[PDB]
């Protein structure tokens, strides 16, 4: 398979995603300092909502460095594994995970299509429709908790709040059952 | 055969080794800070893979040094053994190691493709197909570790960021397993 448009996909990946890592931390001091003024101004909840996206993107941000260290590492034994023709359990993790996330990642980024597909196009031994589905079930666990779609336990959205409301100097009440919970 | 199409080929070979080994130089001098910066900053074992293609690169540096001496000791005898039909002993291991590399070489320069060629045109006794194959067992065991893809002794990847650490100034801690081992 085309293994060098893959792997300039990859790089192109890796670049991306130092621009996207970059462009989101900018964006996100810009966001931090808009959710000071929503929190100052008013409607805490609609600050809440705006932290809620960010601290969505938080999650983001800690599964792309993930991946970013899978997709490195797989780059490294890229001859290597090539001239094998199944996976390795030295990467079984990195591709599993990597995988199981692609799906959601196929949006993101367009080079991770055929990155996804020369992936299943390297292998078929736990690879393929079902197969894949199978050897996919080594994913990351704590990148799934960084790739978990859920609301955080309020008592640490309020800490958000609350070491916000530190670092931005706003004033921050949690609500107490919540505070305390 | 056109042997000194061969003969300026294996100049341009040279060259290029000399080129391609200051660049590559040059460039890993740079990778070297960002190795320094990497491991300096967070992940190390992304400096881990960085300095893994480093130390890949250095495998190819020291294979590029051994096979530039056997080139140029081929050079010397153009013309002798040119008179000969046959390979000699004197020029077996050159010979056997640069068959050998050649395929893993084919890639890296376009000149060694025809540089092949005509070594395949020279000769047929323990030449050829396989007879070519039964002639390159004599190929440099020690260029063959400088050719080996492998990962190196985590002690010694552990002793190249440690003695990174020491030229570049940062904090390595290697895994105490590892560090033993």
């Amino acid at each position: 398979f085309k293994a060098e448009r893959l792997r300039v996909n990859l790089e192109l990946v890796i670049n991306r995603l130092k621009l996207l890592e970059e462009k989101k931390t900018e964006l996100a001091q810009k966001a931090r300092k808009e959710i000071a003024d929503y929190l100052a101004a008013g409607k805490d909840e609609r600050a809440r909502i705006r932290v809620e996206h960010i601290i969505r993107e938080d999650y983001l941000v800690e599964a792309m460095e993930i991946l970013e260290l899978y997709c490195d590492l797989l780059l490294a034994r890229f001859g290597l594994i090539q001239s094998m023709k199944e996976l390795d359990s030295g990467l079984a993790e990195s591709v599993s995970t990597l995988i199981w996330a692609a799906p959601r990642l196929q949006s993101e980024v367009a080079e991770l299509k055929i990155v996804a597909d020369q992936l299943c196009a390297k292998y078929s031994k736990e690879y393929g429709k079902l197969c894949r589905t199978n050897q996919i079930g080594t994913v990351n666990d704590r990148l799934m908790h960084k790739l978990s779609v859920e609301a955080p336990p309020k008592i640490l959205v309020e800490r958000y709040l609350i070491e916000i409301a530190k670092n931005y100097n706003v004033p921050y009440e949690p609500d107490s059952v919540v505070m305390a919970e």
